C-alpha cells in the first residue's frame, strides 16, 4: 500500500527522468527524504547497470518486443530471467529497475512517452506483488538506500 505508493513514485520518477533528461521538481508524497535518497541511489547505481549490460538489454528488448501499452503491461520474462534462481537482492531489484529505465528510453525513441507511466506500474506491481515480504524485511527503500550507501 504505502510500500508500494512509495515504489512507484520512485520508479516513475526515475524512469520519466531517463527517458526524458528532464528531472521532476514537483513536490514529493509523504516520504519525500526517503524516496529522494532512492533516487540518487539510482541514478549512481542504475546508470552503471544499463552502461555496462546495454548488449544484453538491447537483445533482451528486441525479444520482447516492447512498443505499446498492453507489451508495457506484461513484463514477465524479465522476472524470470532476473529472478531465475529465485534468490533475491537489492542488486537484482536494482537491474529490473535499470532494465525499465532502457525500454523507457526506447519508449521516448518511438514516441510512446504515455507507456512509460504504465511500464513503471507493471514494474512496481511485479515487483511488490511477488517481492513484498522480502522488502518489508530489509526496512524497504531505506534497506535500499543504506546497502548502496558508499
Ligand atoms: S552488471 O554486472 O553491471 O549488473 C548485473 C549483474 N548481474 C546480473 C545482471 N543481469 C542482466 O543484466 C540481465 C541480462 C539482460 C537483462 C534484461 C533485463 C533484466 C536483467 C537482465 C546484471
Amino acid at each position: 500500500d504505502e510500500l508500494y505508493r512509495q515504489s512507484l513514485e520512485i520508479i516513475s520518477r526515475y524512469l520519466r527522468e531517463q527517458a526524458t533528461g528532464a528531472k521532476d521538481t514537483k513536490p514529493m508524497g509523504r516520504s519525500g527524504a526517503t524516496s529522494r535518497k532512492a533516487l540518487e541511489t539510482l541514478r549512481r547505481v542504475g546508470d552503471g547497470v544499463q552502461r555496462n549490460h546495454e548488449t544484453a538489454f538491447q537483445g533482451m528488448l528486441r525479444k520482447l518486443d516492447i512498443k505499446n501499452e498492453d507489451d508495457v503491461k506484461s513484463l514477465s520474462r524479465v522476472m524470470i530471467h532476473v529472478f531465475s534462481d529465485g534468490v533475491t537482492n537489492w542488486g537484482r531489484i536494482v537491474t529490473l529497475i535499470s532494465f525499465g529505465a532502457f525500454v523507457a528510453k526506447h519508449l521516448k525513441t518511438i514516441n510512446q512517452e504515455s507507456c512509460i507511466e504504465p511500464l513503471a506500474e507493471s514494474i512496481t506491481d511485479v515487483l511488490v506483488r511477488t517481492k513484498r515480504d522480502w522488502l518489508v524485511k530489509q526496512r524497504g527503500w531505506d534497506g535500499f538506500v543504506e546497502f548502496f550507501h558508499v
